[PDB]
């Protein structure tokens, strides 16, 4: 029998990759310098550290090596739940290999992870799952809404968690949040959502070059 990968996605140029790393870790940088942020602090960590300053590059350690990806379905070779209808699927093959352009729409931070939203086209949104077990921070949120690239992880989190924390943000603002910014950065509104949740929305679209494909390990 033949096996699947371990994951399908996105997977960015390594010029597109290293344009998203890079603003990522200067969002890292510009967040943790903040003055919201800063005095948010016993939101966001927990322990006995110092009443001095976090470093979020240093906290966010785990970052990818190599090339940045928005996965579509985890497989597990085969071994996840819906890995193999959704590899069997047209649109899976017929994009196989294909060039498309993914669009940033925000950067997030939590205590678990960092990472950047992706906001599909409709030809992308066809290549996303149609899974079983949904999130409930998902509730009313269309399909696709998971989409994202993993920045970063803290120590004991998996990069997983990114797209769980994703859907959590997005469950604050579903509603709507004009008006609602603490704060802004260069390149965008910076949104305080409580519990450690940060959200800095782009002001203009950040776009990537990434072809999708699968991985394995
Ligand atoms: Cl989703």
């Amino acid at each position: 029998k033949d096996f699947l990968p371990l994951y399908f996605g996105w997977f960015l140029t390594k010029k597109s990759s290293e344009t998203l790393r890079k603003a990522g870790q200067v969002f890292l940088e510009e967040l943790g310098n903040h003055k919201a942020f800063k005095k948010e602090l016993r939101h966001f960590i927990s322990g006995d550290e110092p009443k001095e300053k976090l470093e979020l590059v240093s906290y966010f350690g785990k970052r990818p090596p190599g090339v940045l990806h928005c996965t579509t379905k985890f497989c597990d070779y085969g071994k996840a739940a819906g890995a193999e209808e959704y590899a069997q699927q047209e649109v899976v093959k017929r994009s196989y290999g294909k060039a498309f352009k993914l669009s940033i729409s925000a950067l997030f931070v939590t205590p678990k992870t960092a990472g950047a939203q992706v906001v599909l086209t409709d030809q992308e949104l066809q290549l996303w799952p149609s899974d079983l077990d949904k999130p409930s921070a998902s509730e009313g949120l269309p399909p696709g809404s998971r989409a994202h690239v993993t920045l970063g992880c803290a120590a004991d989190v998996q990069p997983v968690q990114t797209g769980l924390d994703l859907l959590d943000i997005l469950q604050q603002v579903k509603g709507g949040s004009q008006g609602e910014a603490v704060g802004e950065l260069p390149r965008g509104k910076l949104y305080s959502l409580g519990k450690g949740r940060w959200m800095l929305s782009l002001t203009k679209k950040m776009e990537v070059k990434a072809i999708f494909t699968g991985y394995y390990g």
